[PDB]
């Protein structure tokens, strides 16, 4: 069934990057990026630069570590749900 | 992309059961028993009847309201992507 599927991305695709550099079950700046990019094309907006990108890294990350973990992660993915809820998503 | 459709899934499923009775953007009892058995079938015990399905809904309906909306449901498929984030789901 898509839902159980659709929730098994959602977790596995959270660990096929966050193990890639240092902790291994946190995303760090480059590994977030990357999934954005490569999974989350349809939401990227024009400005593609570090400056942009680091704005919103700034924001997911609530307890400030420099880095965004599952709880984040989580977090994230719900309010681009709840986004796409609205009439006009923005 | 598989995270793109996750969502895309993660959100129409909801107004799938959602809209068929009353309160268009809420689950009932009956639409929530609908939306769990058909849409998260590997995730349901051994229990079927009223009194069990009633103890997850109350714990589902954080405002009161008798009904799930889309934000209640948004902390649920959270909560079953932290479990499954586990060594051992439970
Ligand atoms: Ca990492
Ligand atoms: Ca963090
Ligand atoms: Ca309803
Ligand atoms: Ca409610």
């Amino acid at each position: 069934c898509p839902l159980e599927k659709a929730l098994d991305v959602m977790v596995s695709t959270f660990h096929k990057y966050s193990g890639k550099e240092g902790d291994k079950f946190k995303l760090n700046k480059s590994e977030l990026k990357e999934l954005l990019t490569r999974e989350l094309p349809s939401f990227l907006g024009k400005r593609t630069d570090e400056a942009a990108f680091q704005k919103l890294m700034s924001n997911l990350d609530s307890n400030r570590d420099n880095e965004v973990d599952f709880q984040e992660y989580c977090v994230f993915l719900s309010c681009i749900a709840m986004m796409c809820n609205e009439f006009f998503e923005g």
